[PDB]
């Protein structure tokens, strides 16, 4: 008998460039037991404690002359306020100086367990899409698990 | 109440598999129970399903001298007999001071009878198996 | 129904788990209170205020019932050099085959590091 706990993997679409959208019709990619993708956030469908979980990867050629901070973030729109409240967070300055030009990965990571309510919308963001790496799939991922 | 028939796997490293990363079953702490095989370094599914899917793989180098570490765990299905990659991540770490990089993937995943499970890095030389626990692969039906 | 546990850290020196089905919390560790299989999971966070060559490890170890054993381990090095910020979270997790009053700890070598989502430890039956 299948489960019955909320779940959802998204991956980033890869011909999106320029942009973070996230896919649940890839393969690969899912929601269940009443989670939904709309408008680019995970829609909680029954509280609970889940596990959150995102990956981000940037990548760049060189280092250029203005200071390059990568950020990633997730946030929550509770129906009781609907207003982003942040989550997890965390930031990343994959240059400490600009190139006198070998390329960088900087990933970033996030995941916490977290009491979500019914309607909960979750996102997903990142400052720069342009640094964001489509380089072959898995790379680029947000999910939940209810627990 | 009774013991558990969800399928599940816990592979560990073998540290003297040079070149390689070989995952093994029979081992302390590891483990393949309710019809999930190790069948050519690939954990593979005995039923359709919700699994959540993790591994970890703990590099290692002393200092730095263009450095690229990459851990990917992929999907070939009984159907489209084609390798898709599910999680994947790329990493630049880079007295001589040494350097960790653990890389821990995990997710869940729609899987269907007879899938084939892998889990992969492009630098084995990289490894570190200083204590146990480091290095590692399984999966968890839900 | 199924044994389970999420215990937190408190926010001195020590990582200290903080609080339920079948499962205790004597001496800082979960104690297992059936045979079984059980995916047992952690994540802490270290930051540092700016960076001594600094190893921050974290494992969650099986005392069976007599001796103590990794079962999931990890080791970052948060500076390549030797004053700006930096925050490192190790993540464990895994499927585990374990006994009636086996203990699982959730350890780390340097708490004054720890920087109190983010900071669990955990066990359910499956
Ligand atoms: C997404 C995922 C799939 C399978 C497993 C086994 C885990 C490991 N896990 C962790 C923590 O180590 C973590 C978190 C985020 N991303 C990677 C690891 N925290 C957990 C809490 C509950 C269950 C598993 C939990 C996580
Ligand atoms: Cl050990």
């Amino acid at each position: 008998t299948p489960s019955d706990k909320p779940v959802a993997h998204v991956v980033a679409n890869p011909q999106a460039e320029g942009q973070l959208q996230w896919l649940n019709r890839r393969a690969n990619a899912l929601l269940a037991n009443g989670v939904e993708l709309r408008d680019n956030q995970l829609v909680v469908p029954s509280e609970g404690l889940y596990l959150i979980y995102s990956q981000v990867l940037f990548k760049g050629q060189g280092c250029p002359s203005t200071h390059v901070l990568l950020t990633h973030t997730i946030s929550r729109i509770a129906v009781s306020y609907q207003t982003k409240v942040n989550l997890l967070s965390a930031i990343k300055s994959p240059c400490q100086r600009e190139t006198p030009a070998k390329p960088w990965y900087e990933p970033i990571y996030l995941g916490g367990v977290f009491q979500l309510e019914k309607g909960d919308r979750l996102s997903a963001e990142i400052n720069r899409p342009d640094y964001l790496d489509f380089a072959e799939s898995g790379q680029v991922y947000f999910g939940i698990i209810a627990l």
